[PDB]
């Protein structure tokens, strides 16, 4: 079997259910349903990252001073992220908010963390792929378009996987230890100097906790990424997956969808 032959025999199943088809597999794959079978290489999706973020007490509580923001780049590439910076310089503005993290795919399942501060009349950006340091450009000209100064934007970014796989659960990993980094520093542990910069050094040591030669617990090899997936899975116990609202849409589909799925994710992700 191939994948195109899965996809065709899951699109006869959704035609005989009176359900819209699908033109990719992965539409239908979800982390929990990845992790429930021990597929730990499945590369998280949109949807997945909403779940992630309540992991990391990211979707609301860290009303509050903090936004949050899922989104893409690559209309024109930049409006949605464009989008998310402007409404939260408004809400610096109302006095809503001091504090944006968002975590962006960049086109081909790569996910990337940017983290903005408000201290006193400056806007300070902090960003971190987790494949090490290189900025990307659709991400450059949204900032450039919500007049944030590439001055004040610093790429933080430390080697800390080659992989892919876990990059969706890097850039929550990430995201939690620059806010913890800035955090600190509003406390005195550092400076942000006239451009921000003064806490990258701070920032860079949470962000290599764990790996490499950095003995620091939690160590942050494969068997951690594991248990954060089966974690994040618990979370998963409905509507905010296309899986889910297709099996809520078709209670007992999932009896003849499931086992097409077990085998593309064999053969996507060995």
């Amino acid at each position: 079997s191939t994948a195109q032959g899965i996809l065709q025999q899951i699109n006869t199943i959704l035609r005989r259910n009176n359900a819209r088809e699908i033109e990719d597999v992965h539409n239908l794959l979800a982390l929990d349903f990845a992790t429930e079978n021990q597929n730990f290489r499945y590369w998280l999706q949109t949807h997945d990252m909403f779940f992630a973020a309540r992991q990391y007490t990211f979707h609301d509580d860290r009303n509050d001073r903090h936004d949050f923001a899922i989104t893409s780049v690559g209309p024109t590439g930049r409006d949605l992220l464009s989008s998310n910076i402007d409404n939260f310089k408004q809400k610096v503005d109302s006095g809503e908010k001091d504090r944006l993290t968002a975590i962006i795919n960049v086109g081909n399942r790569h996910w990337v963390t940017l983290v903005i501060v408000h201290q006193n009349g400056n806007y300070y950006g902090y960003y971190a792929d987790s494949l090490g340091p290189d900025i990307d450009n659709n991400i450059r000209g949204a900032l450039r378009e919500c007049d944030i100064s590439d001055d004040n934007v610093h790429d933080v970014s430390v080697h800390q996987q080659t992989d892919g796989h876990n990059c969706g659960i890097w850039a929550y990993e990430n995201a939690r230890d620059i806010n913890q980094a800035i955090d600190q520093a509003l406390q005195g542990n550092s400076n942000f100097g006239e451009k921000g910069e003064g806490i990258i050094g701070y920032i860079r040591g949470l962000l290599s906790a764990g790996i490499g030669n950095d003995t620091r617990q939690p160590q942050r090899n494969e068997q951690y990424f594991r248990n954060r997936r089966r974690n994040i899975s618990q979370l998963f116990q409905s509507l905010s997956s296309p899986r889910g609202r297709l099996i809520q849409g078709r209670p007992g589909i999932q009896h003849e969808i499931d086992p097409l799925l077990l085998q593309f994710l064999e053969l996507q992700y060995p």
